[PDB]
């Protein structure tokens, strides 16, 4: 059901079953599939393709030539009714592609809120993007990739399959990420190696002097101490006792399966 | 002539002379030029541009914002009626570009069958792509490039002009291929260097233990022996006497003009 | 006002206020905003989006899925009426994006004449592209970037923000340009380092033997002499006294703010 306050341009095609919310904009030459849901104030500028079982939140700006909810590029996929979820206030730029998940991997590609997906950023099947993340021009996420909150992926950077980008991380431009990246760190190169802590980002987002200094100690324990991960895991866990921001490390370790970048 | 069982969406524009086959799908906002030929069961999802002298086979899936048969990016080209040929069951993804050839280079850009051209894969003028090849996201083929059967080109990989990618080759992601790549080998880096034989790929495609071991001996002769190519050419030629799979090397050598990656 | 000799395809949408010149082509499914100006003989093939305060010259060929004059990707931008200017005879290929400037940076994105912007070349806010420049497939210009005349930027090359690419420069493929690049030089790698003078380019464009030899002496003064820039600045300035082509260096030095590539 289409709300009586939403604008559907006479040239745009919206299939029956597609529920469009109040004050939404469906621009010219847009295609909205029968299983698609579009929320309040969400704008599809023009030439936008949204299909499949796709749920889209409120106040989103989806630009021209973007393809959302489309069939993924996994050879195993055979046409199963999988899902796509996008949050609120996301700025999805031109030629951006967000694909549906696969049955083998969970059946869901998930995108959070307040993110900026710059021109030709790709989000593959079964990916999970958090909140306020930035993917620059040509940033490619391979299958099953987690991008946690406030993480920034620079231009022409392919994050390899199954890899997890931690919270508040900044992967530099032209990088190749082959393994898991712990929260708060800078990653550059191909393959990507660590280059200290994102000291600027944490200062801008309002982290206290104690927290930033404690995070750097956790970084020193992980990369600079000379011990293995099993030895520094419980030492970080008790450093997190005083500083709740260091808990992001221990939570991340439980999810990490590809190992850390070194 | 359009077959009476093909679907042409009322918003799509098909020029007169364009021959569309039985049970083909021409989605909304698609443009099909007067010299275009589209075969049985071929689907153009939507927003697809097919122009020029372009021959397209059967059961193809061409996705949104793809541009096929278009004028190429060679400065020498002046508008000559050149050709494009695409085989069967090819999955041509979003924003993919396949261009027409040039008079100077043969006048034909050729694509085989059962290939997967992932998002924004570029096929330039006078290129020749074989069967069951895979070009990942942003994989760019420069002019006059041959990609032989079963070859895989990873994400954001530019194969330089005139270069030949052998059969069953796997060029890794973010690579730069400046020279010819012999069949069966793994290529990584920029510029791309060899990293052994694609042992996994050959096992999956059904090569015998003898053949894989013989191919590795041919690799050892080429890269690990310490002799030049002229010395190992006839030694490979008589190794191919027992093992027909090694003939792929000697056939490749006759076509190679840029030299091998080392 | 639309000229009575221009072709506006019945499916294309042109807003009121948009001034289209004589013998211009507005192809099917094109969108032209109310503040857009299109000159004589300019062709928009199809599926082209031109919006914002955008001035476009004569004899341009803008291909399918190109987005010109669009809102930029700067987080500071809030919707200010900024400007885009494109010159004459430019070949703007598929999926190319040229954005509007920002108030903070000057309010203007400027593109010269006779340029070739190959598939998916990005021109960000406040950029300045000169004449007869070439940006290959996936070449990304970040914000506030100057590209001087006859400069060539290869495939998948991100020129970082504020950087200046000198006249007659050739940045190779897959490169990362983090600093200013002096006129006449070859740049390769990531980050990009200098590799001599573009000797071929200068010979093709008609530079005299004396001028090319003098430019190479200026290169030798800058990179090979063993002195700092402040010591070689006035020595170049008096070398330019005899050879007017060396003046391009001293003019460039006044504009350079990020330092030279070394
Ligand atoms: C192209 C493709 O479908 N990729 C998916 C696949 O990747 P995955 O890493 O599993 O790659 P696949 O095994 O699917 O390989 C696909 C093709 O590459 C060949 N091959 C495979 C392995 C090898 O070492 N060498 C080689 O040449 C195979 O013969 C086949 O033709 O599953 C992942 C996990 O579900 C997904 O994230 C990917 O989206
Ligand atoms: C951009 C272009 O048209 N590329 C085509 C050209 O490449 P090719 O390698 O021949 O490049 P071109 O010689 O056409 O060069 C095009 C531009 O680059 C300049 N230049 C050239 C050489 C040099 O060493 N330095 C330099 O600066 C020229 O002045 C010209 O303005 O022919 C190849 C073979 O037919 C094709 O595969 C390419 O698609
Ligand atoms: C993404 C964006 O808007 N980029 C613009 C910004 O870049 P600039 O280099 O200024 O990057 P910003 O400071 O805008 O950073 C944007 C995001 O990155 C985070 N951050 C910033 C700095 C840092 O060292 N680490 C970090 O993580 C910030 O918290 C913010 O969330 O202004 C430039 C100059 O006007 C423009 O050329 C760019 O187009």
């Amino acid at each position: 059901m289409i709300d009586k306050s939403a604008f559907v341009h006479p040239t745009a095609i919206v299939e029956e079953g597609a529920s469009i919310g109040a004050n939404a904009h469906i621009g010219p030459f847009c295609i909205v599939g029968p299983h698609v849901e579009i929320g309040e104030g969400t704008v599809l500028k023009s030439h936008v393709v949204v299909n499949g079982h796709t749920k889209i939140g409120r106040d989103n700006e989806i630009y021209q030539f973007a393809s959302i909810g489309e069939v993924n590029q996994d050879l195993k996929y055979a046409g199963e009714p999988t899902r796509v979820e996008i949050g609120d206030r996301n700025r999805i730029r031109e030629s951006v592609t967000i694909h549906r998940g696969t049955v083998q991997g969970g059946g869901l590609t998930k995108v959070g809120s307040d993110n900026l997906l710059m021109i030709n950023a790709h989000i593959a099947h079964d990916c999970t993007v958090g909140n306020r993340c930035i993917l620059a021009n040509n940033a490619t996420l391979a299958g099953h990739v987690s991008v946690d909150d406030f993480a920034i992926i620079g231009g022409m950077t392919a994050v390899h399959q199954f890899c997890i980008i931690g919270a508040h991380v900044m992967v530099g431009g032209c990088s190749g990420v082959a393994q898991d990246v712990p929260p708060y760190v800078i990653a550059q190169g191909n393959h990507a190696t660590p280059f200290g802590v994102n000291i600027e980002g944490l200062k801008r987002r309002g982290f206290s002097r104690e927290a930033i200094t404690a995070i750097r100690n956790a970084y020193k324990l992980i990369y600079r101490s000379g011990k293995t991960l099993d030895e520094v895991k419980p030492e970080i866990a008790e450093l997190a006792e005083t500083y709740p921001e260091v808990k992001a490390f221990t939570d991340f370790f439980a999810r990490s399966t590809r190992g850390l970048i070194r």
